[PDB]
């Protein structure tokens, strides 16, 4: 599909919030552990994401995630418009690696690493880079 | 140069710590505002970075940044080996945009966005994506 389409959602583990972004065209994932499931966190995350990738449109499974003024401000400034089982796979790898790390965020980043590097025969990271490069 | 070489340093503003990573071959920047200039923050940042890009070697202007056990553990797990004026340009853009945002971290991410999108005639983001894709 379009190379600038992303998907953004939050999942929960150990009473903590995990913000997950998926480059739909590729399956590449970015994730962060946030204290509160607030629009301020979502907006800051969006700013980080747009400065790194060409983000055209963002989809979500909880539309109310994108109603706060802070979120709309972030999408406005970065020129972003609104528009899986990835949470389940990521939760799988997280469960697999959880005991190697004290904090949940470390295991989250470990799982992101594994998922993006996994070969399927390019990997998710290779796929996102190649799609965005080709589009150039 | 080699597409897997990164540069990592911390700068200071408003009594806060900004961790800055530069993809040397391209000039692409990632940055985060951290509470303390500790090895734990550096290690977590490195885990995030390696899961997103093919990180082979990391250089720094403060070698003692990479002596903590936590840092070496992160480089071990991700398979990372040790080995500008970007801080000044980034500080420039940050100064330019600082009044549009309440928090420093928002202005930092704004500056990262501007720098990575700036045209020079591809941009830094386009360059990193194209280098890493070509290397594929
Ligand atoms: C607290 N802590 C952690 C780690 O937490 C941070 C990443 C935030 C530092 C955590 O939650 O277990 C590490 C550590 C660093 C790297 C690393 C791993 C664990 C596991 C996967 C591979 O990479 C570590 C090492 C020596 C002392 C203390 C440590
Ligand atoms: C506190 N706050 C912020 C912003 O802080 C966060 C990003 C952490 C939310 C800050 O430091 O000024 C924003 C805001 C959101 C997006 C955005 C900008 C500012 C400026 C550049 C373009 O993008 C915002 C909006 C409505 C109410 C409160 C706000």
């Amino acid at each position: 599909c379009s190379p600038g389409i992303w998907q953004l959602d939050c999942t929960h583990l150990e009473g903590k919030v995990i913000l997950v972004a998926v480059h739909v065209a590729s399956g590449y994932i970015e994730a962060e552990v946030i204290p509160a499931e607030t629009g301020q966190e979502t907006a800051y995350f969006l700013l980080k994401l747009a400065g790194r990738w060409p983000v055209k449109t963002v989809h979500t499974d909880n539309g109310s995630n994108f109603t706060s003024t802070t979120v709309k401000a972030a999408c406005w400034w970065a020129g972003i418009k609104q528009e899986e089982s990835m949470n389940k796979e990521l939760k799988k790898i997280i469960g697999q690696v959880r005991d190697q790390a004290e904090h949940l965020k470390t295991a989250v980043q470990m799982a992101v690493f594994i998922h993006n590097k996994k070969r399927k025969g390019y990997s998710a990271g290779e796929r996102i880079v190649d799609i965005i490069a080709t589009d150039i």
